[PDB]
């Protein structure tokens, strides 16, 4: 069975499969990607009930009536209840039954009467409410109501009690798990509209994966603010004024009676059977300190809407008020001279301070400002005011403004902050010149990861500055070192019309006015992308018999058995490079491969590299193909061949001539690459210090540079959801719903928005460009320096004493394996 | 299902249980499911660039 | 095609090179609907003038 | 000129003015932070660099 | 200074909306109308930083070139005597501090 | 002398301290202004040292 | 050519405003709301 023991906490444990918990919805579910939404899946109960034990047995939400919950139980109040079942009879047969507030509520489907179904309903009454689907396997209950059948939301009950079967198994194989469900907020990995894995929102990492929309975590600065109170008091400060009061009362009665009485204060009062229509203030919320210069009522519209179960509405009435703005009206909470100032000091607290309303710590300061009343900054935000009474300043600064973390190996490891007190668990804050800095290290560490423009963070959290005879070593030992360059973005193209304008013929014919806007938009990303494919063309060169001089064989005993090109097309990809092309997660937010020989053929629905397709989102096939990198790569091994052992004799020689070839030492030295060699196949198959780093290093760098094309791309195609001030976000339900001359009066305000969305992203393509040029320049500059050479300074190419390095090809990039000699086993 | 649209209706081997319309990031309807029968009608624009 | 391609260009000349373009979709389409079963109770509203 | 001095933003921060049902609006701006704050840390990257 | 006011700045404007205050938004009015209020300024919001980060990659890339021409004109002149009129000064070239 | 011959602009600072920022004693100077916009001035890499 | 062709047709869209032209707008209208009227054309023409 799978089925699970929950975790303390309410956590599904990690390896569940969900092979039927369906992410529910109110409409639409998603195929494919990434999801952060609100879901039911914080369990208080979880139990297994066998066909050996189908009997009738309501449960309540206060979690009474169920079973043996396995692994952990809690005792509050959940809010939904979850059935997932294994018998294909399902819900044929036997009934759901409901107990409401004010009745019994009786569910059940009849063919013979397919299967539609019905529910009986008594304070007696029957409803049809729709039809069985081919097979429920699983279905959810909301206190609130709402029922769902294989995640759709069928109907509504309003809130309810208790639920309880009237049904038994066909077979003793069968069973159902029910479980007690409140919830949570969650990222989902769906795929094939099936859930594949899960992470909680509930620790402070998993809030930035849960608002990046990325399992995986760069490394580096990211900022954050902490959560506010969820509650907070109220502070209130005003001039006085002469008080004085009027209440506003409105009365409600009706049978299936609305009056106000009498029909520098005032306040209003409202008194299964209000509205705020076109005023631009809320009744009730008038009582919010809002001003006006004067009001008038009489029985702006605001209609009084009666409601019957949500489902019909009746405008029993309407209230009309007329306002001028100025002041002398304010709402007041409660009904002759000197104001109130209820202020509350350092809690963070709502204030409406002199009708300036925010959310704030207010203090005391020793500031003394003769003029003036309210002090602002230029953003607008009230920054301290002075009681009139006294001539007292205060200073009004939010709680929570932001910080920074250091995230590394995804894990938090130090927080610079602007206060002198730990938080987050960490153990010890130290004050730079800056800011303040918690972490949980001990400062004995000597060597960063980290550079925060100048400073370093090692691996504990410890941020630190950086900026006779002799005991000659005995050896060298050789070490290696990558290094990963980007090289290459692969260039995408938008067809502007098809994308702004969805296809639909009125809109195109439409598009016409905006002169030229399509053009240099779509005319940029090409130019952009002619010159990426020659400027990379270019600089992969050739040579035939160079290239052959490169196999296995031809090295001694220096095995490059993972690195010389594997036999196909010329070559085909090496190991090291299958290696990391099958290590780098690929994004689940933007495919940048892409095949459109399927997408119209229709024998599945489309994926995604399709889906942004009929968007007119064309990824372009990348410009380095595997085979041509291969053969490149090929080339550049062959070349640094051209004995193969006497070579790097002959730099060993160099080096130091009357240690480093001599036999034992030169067949040290093959042990030694051998080694190291392997050393760094491990540590790029699964699981050192100056050497093993640089491959977490490198695999960091690659995935970030995957996961920001994919939020570039996804950043545009959702923006097409976005309504832009028009009453709706498909151009097909505009023409709809209006003639042609207000139509185009709204989808305007579409057009004008996707055409911001595109010209926005250009700039997010041809910056990324700027900046991979650079890199390119870079490794071919190390290319001609550092494999066809020999390098005559320390760093550039790797810390250590220049012998030979190996490139390889990578997702958009090039690995150089550089190769060092180190001083070792030193003497006197 | 009160979504308005154009384009080709093939029905499409693919098989599902959740939901109903199937809906892509974009919010471009990508296929509907049928109550009645279980088929899924896969939706594909006409005259795709 | 080319010259329905120069009017989008609003050029006379149209340098070489790739160009993203659309056929155009037919000028009738057949309606299609589909609605989940719902209890009818058709009403009409006729203005007269 | 040798430096400019790197500058970094926060999203939430500025847009919702730390009004929680802002922030909780948000969210329907998918990845509408992400892409602004990451141009300006990569920028600062580089230039520390 | 001119770029920071800028963006600072725009952060006052109503961009349309009742009140360029969200607190007096959701103070007055209910939240489902508040709602398509607010998606005016967040709209407004996000439209004016992403201009602001647009002034700050072009002013890093303009700064880029200045920087890599003085550490050329530094490994000239101040590494070496100049070997050219006019590239370090109107005149014949000495030392440079 | 350079250093005092050029005046910071009050349109905005460009170097900001902020571990005094939220004790609260003064009102803030314009870089605790922009720091409660999430505006985060950096250090700058070069030192003056 | 396109560029600054681009840049001088946004003058004419209207960006929801009552009309694509200041005088217009500001002379059918009474001042306290031609004045935000016209702030839609401010930011229009702004962002081009
Ligand atoms: C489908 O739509 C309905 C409403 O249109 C959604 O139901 C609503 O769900 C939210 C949270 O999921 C409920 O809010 C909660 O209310 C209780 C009230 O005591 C409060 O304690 C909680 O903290 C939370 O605020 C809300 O009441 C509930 N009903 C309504 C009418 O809003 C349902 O979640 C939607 N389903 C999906 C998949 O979106
Ligand atoms: C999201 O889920 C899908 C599966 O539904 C993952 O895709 C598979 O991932 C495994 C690794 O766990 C690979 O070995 C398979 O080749 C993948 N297959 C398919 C069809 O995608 C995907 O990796 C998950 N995303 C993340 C970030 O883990
Ligand atoms: C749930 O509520 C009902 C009525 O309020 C009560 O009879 C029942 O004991 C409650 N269950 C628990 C576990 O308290
Ligand atoms: C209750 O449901 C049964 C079938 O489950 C049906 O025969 C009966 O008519 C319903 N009750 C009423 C009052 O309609
Ligand atoms: C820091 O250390 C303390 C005690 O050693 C611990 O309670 C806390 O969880 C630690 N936090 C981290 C992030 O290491
Ligand atoms: C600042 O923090 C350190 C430890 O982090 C503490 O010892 C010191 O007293 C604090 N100083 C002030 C002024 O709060
Ligand atoms: C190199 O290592 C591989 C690892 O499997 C091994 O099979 C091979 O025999 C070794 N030698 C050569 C020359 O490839
Ligand atoms: C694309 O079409 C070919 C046609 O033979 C098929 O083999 C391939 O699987 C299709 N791709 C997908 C993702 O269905």
């Amino acid at each position: 069975e799978n089925v699970f023991a929950v975790e303390s906490g309410g956590y599904i444990p990690s390896d569940f499969a969900f092979n039927n918990w369906f992410l529910l919805t109110n409409t639409s579910s998603v195929v494919d990607g990434v999801v952060r939404s609100f879901q039911p899946l914080l369990l208080n109960c979880l139990w297994s009930v066998s066909g050996l034990r189908f009997t009738t047995g309501f449960v309540y939400f206060n979690g009474t009536g169920r079973g043996d919950c396995k692994g952990f139980s809690s005792d509050v109040l959940s809010d939904v209840i979850r059935y997932n079942l294994n018998f294909e009879e399902n819900l044929r047969r036997g009934t759901i039954l409901f107990k409401t507030s004010y009745g019994v509520v009786v569910f059940y489907c009849t063919n013979n009467t397919n299967f539609y179904c019905f529910v009986n309903t008594t304070i007696t009454t029957s409803a049809f409410v729709g039809a069985l689907p081919k097979t429920v396997r699983e279905f959810v209950i909301s206190r609130t109501g709402h029922f769902y059948i294989n995640g759709y939301r069928y109907f509504t009950l309003g809130n309810v009690e208790a639920v309880n079967f009237n049904v038994t198994t066909a077979e003793t194989t069968d069973f159902f798990t029910v479980a007690l469900a409140s919830y949570a907020d969650v990222l989902v990995n769906v795929s094939q509209t099936s859930i594949a894995n899960i992470i909680y929102c509930n620790s402070v990492i998993n809030r930035l994966r849960c608002d990046q929309l990325s399992f995986y975590v760069p490394d580096g600065f990211y900022s954050t603010s902490p959560i506010q109170s969820v509650e907070l008091p109220v502070s209130i400060v005003s001039l006085p004024v002469y008080h004085k009061h009027m209440f506003i009362v409105l009365y409600v009665d009706f049978k299936p009676n609305i009056t106000l009485a009498n029909f520098s204060h005032f306040t209003t009062k409202y008194v299964r059977w209000i509205n705020t229509g076109n005023c631009p203030f809320s009744f009730g919320k008038v009582n919010n300190f809002v001003k006006f210069g004067s009001v008038c009522f009489s029985l702006c519209a605001m209609p009084i809407v009666a409601n019957w179960a949500y489902s019909k509405y009746y405008t029993i009435g309407t209230l009309y008020v007329s306002w001028s703005d100025g002041d002398g009206i304010t709402g007041v909470p409660q009904p002759g001279v000197s104001s109130f100032m209820n202020v509350t000091l350092d809690k963070c607290t709502k204030y409406n301070i002199y009708d300036v309303s925010g959310v704030g710590v207010i203090r005391v300061s020793n500031d003394t400002f003769l003029n003036g009343i309210t002090y602002t900054s230029t953003s607008g935000n009230l920054l301290g005011f002075k009681d009139v009474t006294k001539g007292t300043i205060y200073s009004i600064t939010p709680c929570n403004p932001p910080d920074q973390l250091v995230v590394y190996q995804q894990a938090v490891v130090g927080a610079m902050l602007s206060e002198n007190f730990t938080s987050y668990g960490f153990s010890n804050v130290v004050e730079l010149p800056k800011f303040f800095y918690a972490s949980n290290g001990t400062y004995n560490c000597t060597d960063a990861v980290l550079t925060y423009s100048s400073f370093g963070v090692c691996a504990d959290g410890s941020i630190i500055a950086v900026q006779a005879n002799l005991s000659i070593p005995s050896n060298w030992t050789i070490s290696v070192q990558v290094e990963y360059l980007q090289i290459t973005s692969t260039p995408i193209v938008v067809d502007c019309s098809t994308y702004v304008c969805n296809g639909n013929v009125r809109c195109v014919e439409l598009l016409k006015q905006y002169t030229s806007a399509c053009k240099t938009i779509e005319d940029a990303l090409r130019n952009s992308a002619r010159l990426e494919s020659a400027d990379v063309s270019e600089m992969l060169t050739f040579d035939k018999k160079a290239f052959t001089l490169a196999n296995v064989s031809s090295f001694g005993d220096y095995n490059l058995s993972s690195v010389i090109p594997s036999l196909p097309r010329v070559a085909g990809r090496s190991a090291i490079e299958d290696i990391l092309f099958s290590k780098i997660v690929t994004s689940g937010l933007g495919t940048v491969d892409a095949d459109y020989k399927n997408c119209t053929k229709g024998l599945s629905i489309a994926d995604l590299a399709c889906a942004q397709y009929y968007n007119g989102i064309m990824v372009l096939p990348g410009v380095a193909d595997a085979e041509r990198m291969a053969m490149y790569t090929g080339s550049l091994i062959g070349g640094i061949a051209l004995p193969f052992s006497l070579a790097i004799q002959a730099r060993l020689n160099y080096v130091a001539l009357q240690t480093d070839v001599l036999q034992e030492n030169q067949k040290i030295l093959a042990a030694s690459f051998n080694k190291a060699m392997t050393n760094i196949v491990d540590a790029f198959t699964g699981v050192t210090s100056q050497a093993l780093q640089t491959v977490a290093t490198a695999l960091n760098k690659i995935q970030d540079v995957v996961n920001q094309q994919g939020n570039s791309l996804n950043h545009l195609t959702s923006q097409l959801r976005q309504n832009f001030q028009a009453i709706s976000s498909s151009i097909q339900a505009i023409y709809d719903r209006l003639d042609p001359p207000q139509a185009d009066q709204q989808v305007d305000r579409l057009i004008t928005g996707r055409l911001a969305a595109l010209n926005v992203f250009v700039s997010h393509t041809l910056t990324k460009y700027t900046e991979v040029r650079a890199s390119r320049q870079l490794a071919q500059q190390k290319v001609n320096e550092c494999v066809k050479s020999q390098s005559k300074r320390y760093g550039f190419c790797g810390n250590g004493t220049h012998i030979f390095s190996i490139v390889n090809a990578a997702p958009e990039g090039l690995v150089f394996l550089h190769t060092v000699l180190l001083p070792t086993q030193y003497k006197d």
